[PDB]
């Protein structure tokens, strides 16, 4: 099957950001989580980071951060002080009410030397 | 910098194709080549496969084939008897006349066993 | 899950056509079948009507016909002398080579009286 | 004649929602109603549910709910405890000032078992 | 009710053209006619000018001409030796098979002196 | 030369509205006026009705009213107690700072009996 | 007043091309000419170069050539042996039958050292 | 390489604004500067004028002004009493965190005589 994904090509030494925007976001209905390699399953249990529709509900992490305006659907992932092992495919799962309405948006991180 | 790429998720044992289309194609002006991991450098010289404006000019490779119609801009890469080592990023470079007009189109291949 | 479909509103007894177009069609690789209520499963068995990429390979219906240019991807369904039992949802399944590449297109037929 | 409609494919046992959005909505000018199979006539009486510019003013049953933010034009229909008989075509009628300006928006609900 | 129309602002003294293009045109199914003030009724009888799928079938007119390529759907109206009385609203009726599939496209002509 | 316009087809006996929306409107920079047959000249002098960017500043005639939200760019014209002589072409002129930046928006009104 | 134009940033030493496409082109009705700084006046006389709707009708020039397929509306301008003085705004005037129907398309050429 | 730019045509002696809008602007992340003929380099340390994401941080110029709301991304340039030497190409550089994410936006100013 053929799908599409975003590619972020970056340099080591500063935090990097993986874009995920869901413009129609509403704090009343939506929530979100990030996973590596694969999308977290429905109900966002086993994720890198997670939100409720307003803010991060995940325990505070040294690595993972959401620095965008979450109530407007800017759930972009910030990865602090990245290393080469952080390279690879990430999945942003937007939770949508109802049956099989979730949106999965993929971002590939490619870290290289300046 | 952020770009985008096509993802092809496929199964082993049959030929797979990585889509690459250049609608504006004209045989007198355009040319093309394919590369793995990275785009070949300007002048498409050490690539997986290469064409002029009409046809494949590099050898006759058992693994790599272009089965689409090149003069109409269908330069999709076909890979015969693919194995797991064939997974990864491929790059399709459309050569366009002039200064920095070349088009680079990326496709990530993911092969599963099923 | 949320999708979309075309609705064809016609009068009982008049031949009707349910639109289904696949612009990218190739006589070498594509095929198709139509189903009522649900799309036929892959391999288009037990269908209203079916093709190979050139022509209808199904026997012949007094009712069902493909009158468009099948090798150019116009696999629109024509229904002769439709009756009230012919109202309802139809599904046009385009068979595409590879893993989960098939396209499903829905058309709802609504027949009226006078 | 050919029109288009959205299809909502859902599972039994939980409330389902049928989208109907009118962005230009104003509590001063607009009102709305929902009907089954056919759109309610002008003046939105004999309906499943109906509003003024702000809120629901009458419903045929507690089964039907408008839970979106209505003054912003989200008059999407929620159906509580849906059963198989709830499947079929629904029509959302937006009332607009002037002569023949009403908007009719159709949604087909498909409830599945298993 | 609100619709839209094209406006042609022109000068007297040379033939003028009112655009009407129907890209989907096919000589096997489509035909057309022009009317002044209103589109002619279905079946395009007592019209300014009329065609079948290929060509003008109404008597040759000293005033009205179709100079575009009709089999490709260019059924734009040419008006020879225009005078001020030629100003006003025109309607281009595309005849399409089936129930209420005809398309009406309106053009208002405003002719000026010199 | 070819342009386009909105057509409002309405009935006598009730107020009618002619649409003119300018979304980028700002009370600090924009103003507007309506004219019959032609847009009023630059400076909107002797128009049907005119505003200063916030509200109508001249010629709320009797007939002519602006009931939309002017600061949000809804400068749609309401004509109270319309008669047949009110049919015809109207022009909405949006005044914009700088050289020849004004926008002209045309609406043709067609009034029918009742 | 605010309009738009395409920008061609190129390098010296090879012929350069300024795009101008009119998809709707038909040889019976359309014709075309190019001008520098400003559009040539109606009646494409004179331009750097001009056509009749099929092919170039102006004298054959050493500097200016139209290498696209003109009957399909590819009236892009090719400039042979460009120098810095060739930089600036160019205007492609597509002639269309009737009153004030002509299309003007602007391209700015920027040549670098 | 081929890009596009906005053209502003104004009359000498009148203040002009050169549009530059960046919708995604955030006071936390973005900064900007304007240059003539060419974009200022990364880090905007010469330029015509510059901001820190909230306001102009370059010392006040008699010529150059940013009068739009900078925190919403309107970094349009206002030039007071422009003279003939002010004609020409301008470049608006939006600075974005990470590697090669800066956006370059061009405006050509054309000043005409009174």
């Amino acid at each position: 099957m053929v799908t599409s994904e975003t590619v972020v090509t970056e340099v080591l030494g500063h935090r990097v950001t993986l874009p995920c925007l869901y413009s129609s976001w509403s704090h009343n209905s939506n929530s979100m989580c990030w996973g590596k390699d694969q999308c977290p399953y429905s109900g966002c249990k086993e994720a890198l980071i997670r939100t409720d529709g307003m803010r991060v509900t995940s325990r505070k992490s040294a690595k993972y951060r959401l620095q965008g305006t979450i109530p407007r659907g800017d759930v972009s992932l910030t990865i602090l002080n990245p290393s080469e092992s952080d390279s690879g495919v990430y999945c942003c799962r937007i939770e949508v009410p109802g049956w099989f309405n979730d949106v999965k948006i993929n971002v590939r991180l490619n870290l290289q030397r300046a």
